[PDB]
């Protein structure tokens, strides 16, 4: 099918600034609009990364779009946990160098509980001493973790790619290694529940954005308008390593 982990380490997207205006009041609307703007900028980086991801090009365009749209909150939250771990030892939420959340910002954002939920994942990175090589493979697995309930256009092509990256994770964890592999698959599975709550809040603010004064960039409007009716109608199928 394929040293893909070496390629993953090298294609990691660069630093994305939030463009946070600290001279503006820290209302929920101002913080959430900055977070949405940062998400749009990161989503362009996700598309550029995916294009050069080994095996991703073999999937038809429709499937590439489906995977990117279904997984955007997963990839985004996992990278946030990584940045938080690497740059603050998971003491804060490192959204961007110019936007680091402390307790004050967690409360002001009107997402305190969702923020604490995120902080728990970054705290697991500390507990496990997650490595950069493990992180990069796991991020690919999150891109491939949610599919249509009736499957993709080229389901066989997708399963081959996913299976091959799971094999890369197993080779990477290796004096006993099975223990580590299951610790990593348990972490990946726990992302689906967190992502459900994050999407619930995102969908809510999207449905009445002006009413709440929350701004969405064009990129997020497009993704969310497509994703929201699919997720809410049960057309999304989260893939679990270990059925709950
Ligand atoms: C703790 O929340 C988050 O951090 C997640 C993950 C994430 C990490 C990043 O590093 C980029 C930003 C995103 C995508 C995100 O902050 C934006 C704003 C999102 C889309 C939010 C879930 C709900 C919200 C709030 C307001 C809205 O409309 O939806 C995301």
């Amino acid at each position: 099918y394929f040293s893909p982990v070496m390629v993953l380490e090298n294609i990691e997207p660069e630093i994305v600034y939030a463009g946070y205006d600290s001279s503006k009041p820290d209302t929920a609307e101002n913080l959430l609009s900055t977070l949405n703007r940062l998400a749009g900028k990161q989503m362009i980086q996700v598309v550029k990364w995916a294009k050069v991801l080994p095996g991703f090009k073999n999937l038809p365009l429709e499937d590439q779009i489906t995977l990117i749209q279904y997984s955007w909150m997963s990839l985004s939250s996992f990278a946030l946990s990584w940045r938080s771990y690497k740059h603050t030892n998971s003491q804060f939420l490192y959204f961007a160098p110019d936007l680091v959340f402390n307790e004050e910002k967690m409360h002001q954002s009107a997402m305190y509980e969702l923020c604490q939920g995120m902080h728990q994942i970054s705290l697991q990175f500390v507990r496990l001493q997650l490595t950069f090589e493990e992180y990069t493979i796991m991020k690919v697995l999150l891109l491939l973790s949610t599919i249509p309930k009736d499957g993709l256009k080229s389901q066989a092509a997708f399963e081959e790619m996913r299976t091959n990256y799971i094999k890369e994770l197993r080779k990477m964890v290796t004096g006993q290694s099975w223990q580590r592999f299951y610790q990593l698959t348990k972490l990946l599975d726990s992302m689906h529940d967190l992502v459900s709550d994050l999407l619930e809040f995102c969908f809510y603010t999207f449905r009445e954005s002006h009413a709440l004064k929350v701004e969405f960039p064009a990129m997020l409007v497009e993704i969310i308008s497509d994703q929201l009716p699919k997720v809410e109608s049960g057309n999304a199928k989260p893939l679990y390593f270990h059925r709950k």
